């Protein structure tokens, strides 16, 4: 069973939110946890795994953790080498830590799922996948683009992030106020006719939580990147 398309009186209005839409643009604007072969070092509480991940780029991080479901998702990747990609935020992170040539014994940033397996994850010959996004404007496809990704099974996370990134640039889709949408959300339909959706815009009201919004990534949703198809629906 997949996910029902949204109702009218569903999505959220981003002439409902009177916060600093600036706040949302900041989770998507070339801004990203990545990482390769690794391995979790620690836990802060049940659900989560703590890595020792350095953004070389701008060094604001050494230590990160990231959310999962449950349990049961969090014992299945704390002992496997693999491939993180998500979008991290600062705010409310907080968990304690206990480590050397490092940080103050503190953590840094936190983020939700955006674990993959590294073994057997990739495709030969250091190919690269193309996924096709479908942009609809009022129920008109304007612009078609592509995102890539070097994942056979890739987060769903990672694919909306990089969407997201290309839509801020090329259609101001979050800007420092407001946004030039009404309503926008992304789904994504799979191979076997499973359908999801994420909301785009933060709920109403005059504050945005970053760690709320990001919290629906921690299911660690994947999908095969060779077949899934995207579609982006904004309404002015
Ligand atoms: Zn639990
Ligand atoms: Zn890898």
């Amino acid at each position: 069973e997949s996910q029902p398309d949204p109702t009218p009186d569903e999505l959220h209005k981003s002439s409902e939110f009177t916060g600093t839409m600036g706040n949302m643009k900041y989770l998507y604007d070339d801004h990203y946890v990545s990482a390769t072969k690794v391995m979790s070092v620690d836990k802060f509480l049940a659900h989560d795994l703590i890595y020792n991940i350095s953004d070389k780029k701008l060094k604001n991080y050494d230590k990160v953790k990231t959310e999962l479901l449950n349990e049961d998702l969090a014992k299945k990747y704390k002992d496997e080498v693999v491939d993180v990609y998500g979008s991290n935020y600062y705010v409310n992170c907080y968990f304690s830590s206990k480590d050397n040539v490092g940080k103050v014994t503190g953590g840094k940033t936190c983020m939700y799922g955006g674990i993959t397996k590294h073994e057997g994850n990739h495709f030969d010959n250091g190919n690269l996948q193309n996924v096709l996004i479908r942009v609809y404007e009022n129920k008109r496809n304007t612009i078609s683009f592509e995102v890539q990704t070097d994942k056979k099974s890739v987060t769903a996370q990672e694919l909306d992030i990089k969407a997201r990134n290309f839509l801020i640039n090329k259609k101001n889709l979050y800007e420092f106020n407001s946004s030039p949408y009404e309503t926008g959300y992304i789904k994504f339909i799979e191979n076997n006719g499973n359908t999801f959706w994420y909301d785009m815009m933060p709920a109403p009201g005059d504050k945005f939580d970053q760690s709320k919004y990001l919290m629906m990534y921690n299911d660690n949703k994947t999908v095969d990147s060779k077949s899934v198809k995207i579609e982006v629906h904004l309404t002015t």
